[PDB]
């Protein structure tokens, strides 16, 4: 049936959009292909931890997988599983694997909570058509407040065993003349203190993050989406995947929507129509819907920029072997708190999160997720044969990202007389993982596929809201940017269009 506004997905762009629509009095239906994560599972918890993965860990796979970097220690806990509507989806393209959340809250369910504003001068470089003053004066602050961003207590951080890993990398980076920064987070750091004191159930301190956190993490279901539901004007239907979008003969948009069970069985196909259609299906999902619509002739006026301009936020993972006298600790909080900021907007830029490892015993490894400035971009191209968007990225396109990460970590190795690990990402010697992405950005780029507020070119009342808007790179963990840009966009769209 008909609803005034439909929002596809329930990640950051979607959640912001739905809240503001509901506050404006616009009845809004959100369609989410994954689950509402609120049912206790076989262990009494909603989510599985990293040491006990089960079918809840994975979107329709037949075996669990170790978190990247951890195979040498966590393969032992892997098990065959039933394909199920689990929370983390590794999406495999030709030469790139992109990890995304599936559920009410999208990637907020599975991410590390790291809530970081981009450098203003870099924002101005990547999005020159956008007014940076309103972003920094108004929209970024609004996003941080509504996301429930908070800051770790420095004394607790300095003293706790749970962050020894971070302090070790800080000291090592310092010998190379590199500084660290604290990283704000949506995980409640007060709660985390009480976890360490044995006062509340552990989550971050029980090797949970990438398959969800049972406690502590303020994912979007607790923040924006709870508020959206609270308006009385928003509803969320789960296990509903939008497949096609067309412009109706009499006005607005019509969607074909598959309803499935948690085993993936098709229960129904429904037609849902609307006046205003907002895409918040992510870089991958929104772009796929639009390349499909263009190439199958249901939105034939979409432009050639739909599909273009994708990048992995320069994501590269690497690891160093510490000296025996610098153990990183058996107990590592699953929520990172420190990064190495070597980002100056030049091609050598690196912003690297000091990543915990989940092994739960001493390994002497320091792990890093580097964000780099690599101009290479990929394109999503529709394959009509399989009805899928395929990402045309090749592994060699990550060479500039590897080069920048390697130059930075080579400085740290030289200053400390340490070497890389080469064995964490497969049997072949490989110090830099260069074919994964946690931060997919682009495919429907702001000002290219859309106007400067995400209005899709060629169409009225059709909007993209999410990471597909970002031109491939923000230089930091992306969700605060996605949220702030969505605040800007929906506020303008409601004022001018609704
Ligand atoms: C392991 C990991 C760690 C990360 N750590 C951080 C971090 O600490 N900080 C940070 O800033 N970022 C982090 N990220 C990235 C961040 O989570 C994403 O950038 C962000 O979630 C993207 O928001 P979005 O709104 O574009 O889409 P998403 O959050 O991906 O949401 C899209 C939603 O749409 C749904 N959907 C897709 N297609 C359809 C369809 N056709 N029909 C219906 N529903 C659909 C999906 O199931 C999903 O729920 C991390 C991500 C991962 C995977």
């Amino acid at each position: 049936g008909y609803v005034p506004a439909v929002v596809i997905g329930t990640g950051y762009g979607a959640a912001v959009s739905a809240l503001r629509l509901g506050e404006a009095g616009v009845q809004t239906l959100m369609l989410e292909m994954g689950q509402l994560w609120n049912q206790p599972g076989p262990d009494g918890n909603i989510f599985c931890g990293m040491l006990n993965p089960d079918k809840r860990s994975s979107w329709f796979k037949n075996r669990t997988e170790a978190p990247l970097g951890s195979f040498l220690w966590l393969d032992v806990v892997n098990r065959n599983i039933d394909p199920y509507a689990g929370v983390l989806d590794r999406v495999n393209y030709d030469q790139m694997s992109v990890y995304v959340g599936r559920g009410v809250g999208g990637g907020s369910l599975v991410n590390g909570g790291m809530a970081v504003e981009p450098k203003r001068s870099y924002f101005e470089e990547i999005l020159p058509r956008v007014d940076s003053s309103e972003m920094y004066d108004r929209y970024f602050p609004r996003a941080n407040s509504m996301l429930r961003v908070n800051h770790i207590d420095t004394k607790w951080f300095e003293d706790t065993e749970w962050y020894k890993f971070a302090r070790v990398s800080r000291e090592q980076a310092g010998k190379a003349g590199l500084g660290t920064v604290f990283v704000p987070n949506v995980y409640d750091f007060g709660y985390m203190q009480r976890e360490a004191a044995g006062e509340v159930p552990k989550s971050a301190l029980a090797t949970e993050v990438i398959y969800g956190n049972n406690h502590g993490k303020q994912s979007l279901d607790k923040t924006y989406l709870a508020a959206a539901l609270g308006t009385g004007k928003v509803t969320i239907q789960t296990l509903h995947q939008v497949k096609t979008i067309r412009q109706t003969k009499d006005g607005g948009y019509a969607l074909t929507v598959e309803q499935k069970d948690t085993d993936g069985k098709l229960l129904a196909t429904k037609e849902i129509s609307c006046r205003y259609l907002f895409l918040g299906a992510g870089s991958l999902g929104s772009t796929e819907l639009l390349v499909r619509a263009r190439d199958t002739g249901t939105l034939p006026n979409l432009n050639s920029e739909v599909g273009a301009g994708w990048g992995p936020n320069g994501n590269i993972m690497t690891a160093r072997a510490n000296h025996m006298w610098n153990p990183t600790g058996a107990h590592q909080s699953s929520i990172p708190a420190l990064g190495i900021d070597a980002w100056d907007n030049s091609d050598s830029s690196v912003f690297a999160e000091i990543a915990p490892m989940p092994a739960g015993l001493e390994t002497w490894v320091s792990l890093y997720l580097a964000i780099t400035k690599n101009p290479q971009r990929g394109t999503f191209v529709y394959d009509a044969a399989t009805d899928r968007a395929k990402l045309n990225w090749t592994r060699d396109q990550n060479a500039p990202a590897v080069n920048a990460a390697k130059a930075l970590f080579d400085r740290i190795n030289k200053a400390n007389g340490t070497i890389y690990r080469y064995d964490l990402f497969g049997t072949q010697l490989k110090a830099f993982a260069d074919d994964f992405c946690y931060h997919p950005l682009g495919g429907c780029v702001l000002g290219k596929a859309t106007d400067d507020y995400g209005r899709v070119a060629g169409y009225k009342n059709l909007y993209v809201t999410d990471g597909s808007l970002i031109p491939g790179s923000v230089g930091v963990n992306p969700f605060v940017t996605i949220t702030a840009l969505a605040e800007r966009n929906v506020e303008r769209i409601i004022k001018q269009d609704v």
